[PDB]
């Protein structure tokens, strides 16, 4: 037997950073969940116990803590950059550094309707994600993406004319609640190393908040002929305002909400257009993805 | 041996209903988590195999979604009471039913500035609750609360000059994060019935408005000497903005931010006035609780 | 405003403690979750911000460790009254100590057969827990529990003849899926202080293992009426088998199992005697709870 | 634009199958969740909103129901190869079914020393799954996997000799916790279609046996040197055991348990030989990876 792959590293690596402004007395907060994967000559700790190619996964938390205190911690796409470069530059038998960073939501508080200078809310569970990959020689690939936004419409979604055979039992409709939680990523082209990944700062927020704003005006104003046809909406827009993203994928679970009738009881009457009442489904879910490119 | 106490029903019913304005457009959608537990003179069920006792859970179920469809749902206070109300009536051997409803967040989206017609995010996992008992004789008890408000302040709380003995490590300290997830309880006087909650409907939204926005407001501003002296002052304002309440309680996590001493690499300083990044700790976590009434 | 009620204390402390054999060198381990609230002369710390009175959550924290390092932590009942005695000897102005505690399965794996010295899996979710209230000049109150027992039996369940009106759609039946997560509590007659405590030792472990042994034999041998003619029948046996427990409380969830009809597709037979193949529903669930004490 | 990659189907389907014998009234229950993707030429429904190239995902969810009433569910590598091969024969234009199985454990009851005909228990959260990908024209490639295998050793486990810089604060030790949740997967040799799957079926039963005791026994009797060559040393084996299989791929981490000085209280000894208490650590955690095949 060989080792064909091997990765190793510390996960779930939870770190809080404060900014304070001297100046205007305002602080800001930043929290993140941190994962780092390392890999490269180390085939012997598996094989040999030869513990000496072995950086602890407790030093690379360790640095993680010591590189967010030394370095700005946002835009992520360029802590992970920053992060993962570290390690294969600082470890000659270290090829390759998987930096995954998921950012909470700390949104500052509006009291009186002025924003307070120290104090904030978790506003949602929505997240904002990259995933960073640095290999030597072959420079940085990072991913980042939304995740966690739920939304629902309650009209303005419709699904007919699909295949119908001896399994089918669906009804076509021309009317229906659609609901779903939003995953979305953007592949960025790959950057040649750390020079040019700080070279793009600007475009690193100002992207997650196209693609947020796309997604939800999309969703919003599309008279969806399935989720499908929706999702391809919006990643064909997120394309054509960033030139340097190559790819856009979405991964939409569809959220059942299934009519009640309740037409046994009194003949009662809430079904189509009478229909108010619905029960939401936890399970299953349709599940939709797709992986939109340049021509 | 003997049956003490017994209740029973269903749980976990979700339940989303929808309101259309035929003039303006505009759509509203509530969704709710629901429980109804049933007690009275059904004993027998339990020692004697006497099934006859027993209204099903299953029809329970119906029940909820029938009174939905009849029924306002808004304010939760009303419908949980109007839902209570009926078991009693309709069934002679039914004295008391007990009724949650966990209400969630769809929040109409703003697009382009503007209120969307149909369109809802999740905008927070923070809940409104109901708590309504109804006993045959006894009127309805009501306990309203919020629940899964996550809040963080990252300057303005102490706690100094606490208890010290050979048990205690802890630094006193003029400088702290404080961060919770709140659970703010209010308490209404006991009502006579149906109608005595109709006549208060406006009263419910408007006091847990009132209730959040004390709790947010006292947060941010108060220079908290504990998160005890913080709580209290949030529960007298309430109890002051609304004479219908009898008891505020208060149940508030202490989710700790530790310093992380850097000092061991290169004199790195991150400690005290330094502190900068920090390590947040998913367990053991402080909590503290307080109930407070009227004089 | 007064102070109605107040407790605090820390919450989620895990423990885990490791006994040595030095004759045999069989070691085993023991893994808990803690949380110790307190309750006494502290309302100054909420009305006044005098922390004087406050034993530091954090103090809480390191008195659970070293009263373990220092005392058996099994049977969780003995454990949970001597930490919870501590503080109330200790500190004059505190008055109650409400101690709950979570035991995890660690079960000692066989190898081969053979019990193996110092190895162990997690063989269930099931947990054994204790609920001590300590109150001073009150003695010690002790509830004691298993919960997240999950079994299903797949016939010998009935249900019919019970109410049926026009909320009513649930067809009766003489054979069904029955499945539960139990959740099962034995209380304890009040003791005079730890020396009683101490005194009952050996009939702890033995109380729990009869009433798992209790619920699972009724459970699998008992044809079924309802939940409720079931959960009594195990209640009973336990009040038998024990006097000095003064009443159980059962809490059990009705987890579904829908028939699933196929006829619709090429007439396949898939419900009454045919049926096979059913779905498992996530919710609702009924939830049937009983109280039973002593005549 | 353009579609350069897309999948949909149904998630989370709940699954349940009772095999009844009538010669000796044993039953034996079944529970499974499953997922299937379908792939194929359906980009149109995405970019044309062209819903004749779509099989509705409730339709997926209705043909597992059939599939299962159909055939055996067991062992789910048979199963998740017909559920997937049924859709690539039936429908000219989808060209790959992605099949996943989660199977649930319901143990047969013990009860009074022997094997209870219908009643079961959820005796672990360990699950036993399937990952089936049938591509039209390439076979069915199947990877076989054990998840949520919880395990502690309380001694034999060691961690020395690592690289130490500037970064490194972790002491060397011969004498510590080890626990993990054993995640090992092993990919069979691709299959030229349904007639080898079923051809080797009695193999995947045992070689889940298989995995399970050498990742116990090795556990269990391995001296680690690390976690890393622990987890070789399992993969090794199970590869020696079945020539089928092609690589063994394990996800480990490794949960830490902390000492905790106690020696500021009274000079009590609770560190290196005298460590009796631990801090269980939830996070963060080590992650270790590795994937082993043949020379
Ligand atoms: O077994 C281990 N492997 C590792 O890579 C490691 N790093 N810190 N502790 C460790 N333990
Ligand atoms: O055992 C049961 N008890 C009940 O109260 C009930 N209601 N519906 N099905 C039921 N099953
Ligand atoms: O606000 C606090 N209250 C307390 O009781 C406490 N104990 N430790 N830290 C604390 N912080
Ligand atoms: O938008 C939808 N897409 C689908 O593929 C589907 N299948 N059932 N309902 C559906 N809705
Ligand atoms: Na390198
Ligand atoms: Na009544
Ligand atoms: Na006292
Ligand atoms: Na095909």
């Amino acid at each position: 037997s060989a080792v064909k792959a091997a990765r190793y590293g510390k996960d779930n690596v939870r770190v809080y950073k404060v900014h304070k402004d001297e100046k205007t007395g305002v602080q800001t907060v930043y929290e993140m969940t941190v994962c780092v994967l390392l890999e490269g000559e180390i085939e012997t700790s598996y094989t040999k116990a030869d513990n000496s190619v072995i950086v602890a996964t407790d030093s690379i938390k360790n640095t993680i803590y010591i590189t967010a205190k030394q370095n700005p911690v946002t835009p992520p796409e360029l802590f992970g950059s920053i992060l993962g470069t570290h390690f294969i530059e600082k470890y000659n038998h270290i090829h390759a550094a998987h930096v995954n960073i998921v950012c909470h939501r700390w949104t500052r508080m509006d009291i009186d309707g002025k924003p307070h200078p120290h104090s904030f809310i978790r506003d949602s569970e929505e997240k904002r994600n990259v995933q960073v990959d640095v290999v030597e020689g072959k420079g940085i690939d990072i991913k980042s993406s939304l995740s966690g936004l739920t939304v629902l419409k309650s009209t303005n979604s419709q699904f007919w004319g699909f295949l119908r055979d001896e399994y089918t039992t669906l009804k076509e409709t021309w009317d229906r609640i659609l609901s779903t939680d939003v995953d979305a990523t953007w592949q960025w082209k790959n950057f040649s190393g750390l020079q040019e990944v700080r070279s793009h700062v600007p475009k690193f927020d100002a992207t997650w908040a196209t693609a947020r704003e796309v997604t939800l005006k999309t969703f919003a104003e599309d008279n969806s002929a399935s989720v499908q046809a929706t999702m391809y909406k919006m990643a064909e827009q997120i394309l054509a305002r960033q030139q340097l993203i190559e790819t856009v994928e979405y991964s939409l679970p569809n959220k059942h909400y299934f009519e009640i009738d309740l037409s046994w009881h009194k003949g009662l009457q809430n079904t189509g257009k009478n229909a108010e009442v619905f029960a939401p489904q936890s399970d299953p879910n349709g599940l939709i993805k797709c992986t939109v490119g340049r021509s």
